[PDB]
């Protein structure tokens, strides 16, 4: 039992919810939250802008001092940061920005970061301003994470569709 609260149940393991990710968190406080990064951890828009702009640009703050010491991040690839006020931990999860020209088949890469953590809050990767199909993140989702997840959608227009196209 967790403390993630009105959710529509999509299979064994993956929940989803028309919420801003930012007012999820606060109210939950996981373990994980997921953010929407870019290789370079630059927090400007879309989920990862409103992420740091939440913790009062600390993530920033700490994103720069982690890429002076260790480089970008791969697309596909990740890493566990603080989660300042709005969780324990933050998994900065970079999906193929279909925008950048990227390759889509990195999404499923992407979501296999999220195995490695028992529960999280999370968006859909590489949908938004990342410019994928967002009923194609779902079910790459769905079909690669294997742990707990609670998938927050911010656009209400989008939520409904996602739901009553699942399959
Ligand atoms: C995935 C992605 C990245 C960048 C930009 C827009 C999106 C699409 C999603 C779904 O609407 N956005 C959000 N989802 C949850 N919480 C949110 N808080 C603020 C925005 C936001």
């Amino acid at each position: 039992v967790n403390s993630f609260s009105g959710y529509l149940k999509l299979t064994d393991n993956v929940y989803i919810k028309n919420a801003d990710i930012v007012e999820e968190a606060k109210k939950v406080k996981p373990t994980v939250v997921v953010n929407a990064a870019n290789v370079y951890l630059k927090h400007g828009g879309g989920v990862a802008g409103a992420l740091n702009k939440a913790t009062n640009n600390a993530m920033q703050v700490e994103s720069d001092d982690y890429i002076a010491t260790n480089g970008p991040l791969k697309v596909g690839g990740s890493c566990v940061l603080s989660g300042h006020n709005l969780a324990k931990h933050c998994l900065h999860v970079v999906g193929p920005n279909v925008n950048k020209g990227e390759d889509i088949q990195l999404l499923k890469s992407a979501y296999e970061n999220f195995n490695q953590h028992e529960v999280l809050l999370a968006p859909l990767l590489s949908a938004g301003i990342f410019g994928a199909d967002p009923i194609h993140s779902l079910r790459v989702c769905v079909d690669t994470v294997r742990t707990n997840v609670y998938l927050a959608v911010f656009d209400k227009n989008l939520y409904d569709k996602l739901v009553s196209s699942f399959l």
